[PDB]
């Protein structure tokens, strides 16, 4: 093989954009797509089949939950479990980059 | 969460090898000194990570007798595209500026 960008990474990246927008506040899939496509500058053309499968299997793990809002929108919110999972992920990752800081500046 | 700890260990390990070639014991102690004593890696884990990192051509090894490991030109390029791809996503949010 050789040098690619592993598809597992692109999956991970769209997941991180997701719970950033959800972190920023609850939302419905339509709005999610529009917001991402306009932070993307148009180069983030999410499709809702992916959002719905991603969300279904994101909750079996309790990381978000959903509620109902003559349009009735299925909104999504970030569970406090997800909030602290995200928070302590950031703090451990900040620790990791400080360790890289220290390896580089060492020698 | 185990798998997150595994991933962070990967980024730490191959940042060390990205920074320059090394052997497992020296890697461990160097990590423990950027770690400040908080990350006392065990050689077993280094070995499993490396076994699967050089069957994937991302590192290699030679005899220098201590066995040194090094970051392949594939691994260097992998890290550079990961940095570029992730930096683009990081600069995509950028998600609160369009809100209000």
């Amino acid at each position: 093989m050789g040098a690619e960008i592993p598809k597992e990474m692109l999956r991970a990246q769209t997941n991180v954009i997701l719970l950033n927008v959800l972190k920023q506040g609850d939302n419905y899939v339509y709005g999610i797509i529009k917001q991402v496509k306009e932070a993307s500058n148009g180069e983030m053309e999410l499709n809702e089949a992916t959002l719905y499968t991603i969300f279904d299997r994101l909750e079996q793990d309790g990381i978000i939950s959903s509620y109902w809002g003559g349009g009735r929108r299925k909104y999504y919110r970030l569970t406090e479990i997800g909030h602290e999972n995200c928070r302590l992920a950031f703090e451990s990752w900040s620790r990791v980059d400080k360790i890289i800081e220290n390896l580089e500046a060492n020698k």
